[PDB]
């Protein structure tokens, strides 16, 4: 039997892939289908409860400028931010911050409940219904097919998978969850190239047994950074910091002793490649404003439960600690992506979309951005529209989405900085400038966010045309303030933007002195405009490399 | 292998049973490990997001007075709340409240995080470990064992189970859970007997499709009842209110001509015993104060996808609804109350006891008294002392748990006043004296709620003295004002207590004359007070008929 309606994109799998498609299909205007097996469970991060970091906030950033969610769920569902790298330059820096899981969990879901055009069911698909190459609709277990024109799918075969604890095993996509056999089979079935991938986290230890008082702390920035450009400090809750530990010698000594146990990143790895250290360092990191867990980073295993256990007591303050919930290591499948074109959409069937976990891809960032690729390119084919593949030259979700599809990749594939070609003009505080515009060309953008972006661009044009116009001569008394914040006296008139390229001066100065102040009254325009001239050098220096290079580019 | 350290009572499940069991053996002062399979599901609502009514405010307000945790936790996820019978007679007035899941499920996992004694272990169990029929402790998946001199079983069957919807099925404990085969089949493999039994929920709509601009409301009392004896009315978060709408004749066609695909409480059950009805009344009641869906209630059946489709846009205002989860069936195992001794206690294996779904039962608050109970016998064969079971002249929770252990029963067992053969003295704003003192002789009574009880319990005595030794006389002056309110004027000197028993007045008036002026502080206290004396006569005959009853009963 069919459903009555008739719905144009089918989103399978309720990840944070399948988050991001039903938002960008439903956002620019068509009838949206997301089908997932369990509600409560939208929205879960699985096991490391952080969001950016380097290589990793670039992506949540560039989802916001296009319009995606998880920057302000994020927002509204982190407890710490720290800026990574703030010292150096900005193209290295970049934003990282503990996530609440509840909050976290409650924030996407009632986000994905309001959104216009979309419609959510709650029931696990077992097949893929197509007619001569074009892929139909999809079938549900209890045997009602819904039919579609493009079907992005997010977890076919990535749930059939084996969860591994010491020498004992049993089915299971993850803790305690059912396994999608029937799926991941009927995609078998399907002539494509797929590999094996496994992944293992750590125990959760009880708060209570663990003590805090020997420990040090690590807490976040003041003031606190903001993900999207549209939020605002005063979102986040309430802020809890970090605790550092540190592994002894006799836990080193428990893992040599006992890897033998193991059925073989991973601790045991990590102290069998690196014997000439003798030390690590460990995060305590809280689950939640509301919880009493804590998530050891930097433990991982799949050693049985008892080492495990000697491992967690050896460690300084846990002597006697408790483990909640054991670690564990999980098989799954996944297809090779060097069959998917730029667009990620499968040139072996029509119609077909892969995103997220099923191309190999561990983070739950890029991820997200694989999933809002797809779907803004399943909406554009439902329309009968041009897709879009970003260059790489245009953000990092564009390096990520051509390495994979081209260079392939025969382990989970992990973002990184040195990865980008194009380092010194993809950075964090840009981001939307260099996708808000095309977003909005795509209808992606909605009213608020493009009057926020036109405002930002009006002001920094107006601020930076003030600078060229603006001089500067010896001359004024102010010259000798001037004098006093220069290396040498100034000998002859100097333009502010003459005068800001300077290395050993910034734009606060000149906002102090008289003739540049006062400054944009917008933090964000004026970082912009001080990295444009104080970085006016390197910056078009990099322009000529880009230049360059896009001359064989285009 | 063996878990280093040894415990005392083992709760196995995490149901509303397993809470209360765990709750009740931790707060005595034992060492408690409650198994579970999935933490993140703790205190879950799995069919009505309502407690309370008719014969199961009675067991909630019992298991308050004793020291459990479903009234406090309610008062904090409460969303509306009513009091049915109000106008009758204090001995059958009852409170519902409908109650949001989040907060409760939230309120659930925060009290058992927190309780002293207990530890959460978060691994499905697989068998039970014994030596000559003595019960030695439990067996999970991964191998590891844990040892216990009492087991308080709760689900270790009820989880075999399978979904049935229309014409398909499929294993499964509830929407999209896994099935405990491994525990019920090993249990099948002991000397019991077993029976099958099968549940029916209905589909859930989305709320934005529906229109509640035609539909009547349903909004609860002024000022709000509370249930824990120790809670006041402002925890109670914001009030929603329920909508009503009415079966069609249309929809009665719909359920008579398509009853035969049904594979056959129920909605075609209805309809078909009670053909004179020609409509009915149905609840629309919110699942949330966060979330979009309605629950219909008096809509269920196992009709196929469609039928249910139709027979929900057929209602009135109904028209364009959409379902988010479809409704279902669930087959489920249950082992008869026959065997259990009157302290839930199996006679066929030593020290295993059993609670809640498994012995038949459904609904969560005689789950949840089955599970107080059973937790508390459990732990005090721990520590080697006599066992307590509660009389059916006691409280409702003796009542339900003789006719369970007695009688039997071949079907699901429902609380209802009419089967209590003590009505008149088992009521609500009672039943703390009826447990409370027994509960402190168990040690389940903590400090404060003792010195509470100790607080009414001088202030009831006190006023009962002054009552009692107040007399009025119709020579007063304000014996006019007596007068007033008095059906005839006084003849001679007349006490409090006397003058209070009369049909035609009640303590309000005497508080408001001079001489019975001012009323006790304690609104409990004088509403005890007051159903002491005014039913005074009626409160006497009763208790002589307890009395005559326990002559033969002792
Ligand atoms: C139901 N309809 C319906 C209708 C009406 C009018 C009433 C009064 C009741 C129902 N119910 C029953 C209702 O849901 C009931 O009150 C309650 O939800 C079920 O009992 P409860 O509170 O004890 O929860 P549950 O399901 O038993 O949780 C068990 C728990 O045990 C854990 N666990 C751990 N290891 C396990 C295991 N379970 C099983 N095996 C193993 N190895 C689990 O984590 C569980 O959380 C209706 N019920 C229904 O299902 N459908 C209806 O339509
Ligand atoms: C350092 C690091 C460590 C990590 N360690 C781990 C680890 O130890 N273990 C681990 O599991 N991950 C691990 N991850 C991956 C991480 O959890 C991912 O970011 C994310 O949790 C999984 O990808 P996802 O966001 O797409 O969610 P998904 O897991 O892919 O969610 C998929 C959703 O599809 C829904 N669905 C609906 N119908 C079906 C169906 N028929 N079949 C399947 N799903 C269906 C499900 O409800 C499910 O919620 C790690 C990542 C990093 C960076």
């Amino acid at each position: 039997m069919f459903y009555p309606d008739p719905f144009d994109v089918i989103i399978i799998g309720g990840g944070h892939a399948g988050t991001e498609a039903a938002m960008a299909a439903a956002r620019m205007g068509q009838q949206t289908l997301l089908l997932t097996h369990n509600i409560d469970t939208l929205g879960q991060m699985s096991c490391n409860p952080a969001i950016g970091g380097i290589g990793k906030g670039h992506l949540v950033k560039e989802v916001d400028a296009l319009g995606g969610l998880m920057a302000k769920a994020i927002d509204q569902a982190g407890i710490q931010f720290r800026i990574l790298n703030a010292s150096k330059g900005p193209a290295v820096r970049a934003t990282r911050a503990q996530a609440d899981r509840v909050l976290y969990r409650q924030a996407v879901r009632t986000a994905l409940e309001n959104q216009p055009n979309l419609m959510i069911f709650q029931q696990a698909v077992e097949d893929l219904i197509v007619e001569n190459d074009r892929v139909v609709g999809a079938v549900t277990q209890m045997g009602l097919k819904f039919r579609a024109k493009a079907v992005v799918l997010t977890v076919g075969t990535f749930l059939d998978g084996k969860i591994h604890i010491g020498l004992d095993n049993y089915s299971g996509g993850r803790a305690g969850d059912p396994p999608s056999i029937p799926l991941s089979r009927r995609l078998r079935e399907l002539p494509l190239r797929v590999g094996r991938l496994k992944t293992g986290t750590p125990p959760r230890i009880d708060a209570r047994t663990i003590d805090f008082s020997v420990l040090a702390q690590q807490h976040g920035d003041n003031p606190m950074p903001v993900f999207s450009f549209m939020g605002n400090a005063s979102q986040h809750p309430q802020q809890v910091p970090c605790y550092i530990t540190h592994t002894n010698e006799k836990t080193h000594d428990v893992i040599r002793s006992n890897l033998d146990r193991s059925p073989m990143p991973s601790i045991e790895d990590k102290v069998m490649r690196f014997a000439d250290r003798n030390q690590h360092q460990i995060f305590l990191e809280p689950e939640g404003l509301t919880s009493n867990e804590i998530y050891p980073n930097g433990i991982s295993t799949s050693l049985p439960f008892d080492v495990q256990m000697q491992i967690v007591r050896s460690m300084q303050g846990m002597e006697n600690a408790k483990i909640v919930r054991p670690g564990y290591a999980i098989e799954y499948d996944f297809f090779d992506p060097r069959d998917l074109k730029p667009t990620l959409e499968s040139k072996f069937i029509q119609g077909l979309f892969f995103a997220g976990q099923i191309n190999g891809t561990t983070g739950y960032e890029e991820a997200a951005a694989q999933g809002l690729l797809a779907g803004l390119n399943a909406a554009r084919l439902s329309a009968d529209k041009e897709g879009w593949a970003p260059a790489r030259s245009q953000a990092y979700l564009g390096v990520l989405v051509d390495d994979l599809c081209t260079l392939g990749t025969k382990e989970p594939y992990r973002m990184f900085t040195s990865r980008a070609e194009y380092r010194l003009m993809l950075r964090e505080d840009n981001a939307d400038l260099r996708l808000t515009e095309i977003g909005r060309e795509l209808g992606l953008v909605d009213d608020e966010r493009w009057a926020r972006f036109n405002e930002k661009l009006e002001n920094i044009e107006r601020e930076r045309q003030r600078l060229k116009s603006t001089w500067v001569t010896p001359s004024a008394e102010a010259a000798a303030e001037v004098n006093a914040h220069l290396t040498a006296p100034l000998s002859r008139e100097a333009s502010g933007e003459d005068l800001l390229r300077r290395p050993e001066m910034t734009y606060e100065k000149l906002t102090t002195l008289t003739p540049f102040a006062p400054a944009l009254t917008d933090e964000q325009a004026a970082e912009q405009v001080e990295i444009q001239v104080k970085y006016e050098g390197y910056i078009a220096r990099q322009q000529d490399e880009i230049e360059k290079q896009l001359r064989n580019e285009n």
